[PDB]
């Protein structure tokens, strides 16, 4: 079986390289594209890059990309792959939904069942069996997906399962937990920096900062699909897991804390944490953002808050934001960091920021306003 493989993060666009750095940290080489990151590794590699990881939403085996204009070509490519190197006997192999773009091969469908033929026909080829008897398929799922760019397929194995910002602790248009993740290591939070965001919706930015704080991998209470995996040595998942428990640091005290003037949010966001056992980590509660006062110094802030041009009239998203400035501004020595989609965020603010950085929140771009905080001499 396969023991060396090409891999894929990937990841929203415009946190490609917070993917990329967090490889580095893992100690992988990486090319970063647009909406992927391409990395190199054995089987442990896919291991610990499915529980490490914060801010990719899945981890791919590319298991080879070809030329196809026809569905012949199609058929051939794929079944030249070497599935005998992946897919054991009796396993399911379910393929796709497919996607195709710019490509003369449109049909999704088509495109589906023909690679879904090709890679029967190869194992059947390989393991000795007739060819016009189906294959039994009731092991363990390989998924398998297939993508078509201007006539050239790249077909592909998901390692991952469920994406991963589906960490297993939201309960309950949360941004996605993979996203949260990215932002805080945009920032420049540090465990022995208070923490706040004043818009929590759900918990996610709490939940992420705690999660990063004590540095708990990101998948510790959540499986993988290629865990199931025959071939994949259950000795190392094991110790994989067991590592990543003792790099935890349960004991750090961290000062996090977030709060939303929806009393329904407060709700789901206490759930959540409970989920993950940091009921006593994370102080939530019901409260206006225009409240808030500290006289803690050095903090990070960070707010995801209502959007512009959605659900909220422009008059009082303008209030809004002109009254978190006028809140926000004797945080003198906090750094404070804003995504929204509003353009003009700055002159509602009041204050123009020290960096920006283009982001998208789902299809939406959406702007991360960064204002740095000043040591008082
Ligand atoms: N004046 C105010 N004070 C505190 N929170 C407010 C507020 N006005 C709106 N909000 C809250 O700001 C949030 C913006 S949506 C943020 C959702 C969050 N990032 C998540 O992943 O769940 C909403 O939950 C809304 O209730």
């Amino acid at each position: 079986m396969k023991k060396t493989f090409n891999l894929v993060a990937t990841a929203a666009a415009g946190i490609e390289a917070v993917v990329g750095k967090e490889l580095r940290n893992l100690g992988l080489d990486c090319q970063v594209e647009n909406g992927r990151v391409l990395f190199k590794g054995n089987i442990e590699t896919i291991a610990k890059s499915n529980l490490w990881l914060r801010s990719a939403d899945r981890i791919k085996i590319v298991v080879g990309e070809f030329p196809a204009r026809t569905f012949e070509e199609l058929f051939q490519g794929v079944y030249a792959l070497d599935w005998e190197n992946y897919l054991p006997l009796g396993c399911q192999f379910p393929v796709a939904k497919a996607k195709s773009v710019k490509s003369k091969l449109h049909n999704e469908p088509s495109i589906q069942g023909i690679t879904k033929k090709a890679i029967v026909k190869k194992l059947q080829h390989y393991f000795h069996r007739p060819d016009s008897v189906p294959l039994p398929e009731n092991g363990p799922e390989f998924k398998i997906e297939i993508s078509l760019l201007k006539d050239q397929a790249r077909v592909m194995i998901d390692t991952t399962g469920p994406s991963l910002f589906k960490r297993g602790y939201r309960t309950e248009a949360p941004i996605k937990e993979n996203m949260a993740a990215a932002i805080i290591l945009l920032s420049n939070w540090f465990p022995d920096k208070p923490f706040v965001d004043p818009t929590c919706g759900s918990g996610t930015f709490c939940i992420e900062a705690a999660m990063i704080g004590m540095n708990i991998a990101p998948g510790f209470n959540r499986d993988f699909a290629f865990e199931e995996w025959p071939w994949v040595d259950e000795a190392l998942v094991t110790r994989v897991r067991n590592e990543a428990d003792e790099q935890a640091d349960y004991d750090i005290q961290l000062d996090i804390s977030g709060f939303d003037f929806d009393g329904r949010m407060v709700e789901i966001a206490r759930k959540n944490a409970r989920e993950v056992g940091l009921e006593d980590v994370v102080k939530l509660k019901q409260m206006r953002l225009q409240d808030f006062k500290t006289n803690k110094i050095n903090g990070v802030l960070i707010s995801n808050p209502p959007y512009g041009e959605r659900l909220l009239d422009d008059k009082a998203v303008d209030i809004l934001y002109n009254e978190m400035g006028e809140t926000f501004a004797p945080l003198k020595t906090w750094s404070q960091f804003i995504l929204t989609n509003d353009t003009d965020f700055e002159q509602k603010f009041g204050r123009k920021a020290d960096k920006k950085r283009k982001l998208y929140n789902g299809s939406l771009k959406v702007d991360l306003y960064q204002f740095y905080g000043q040591r008082v001499k």
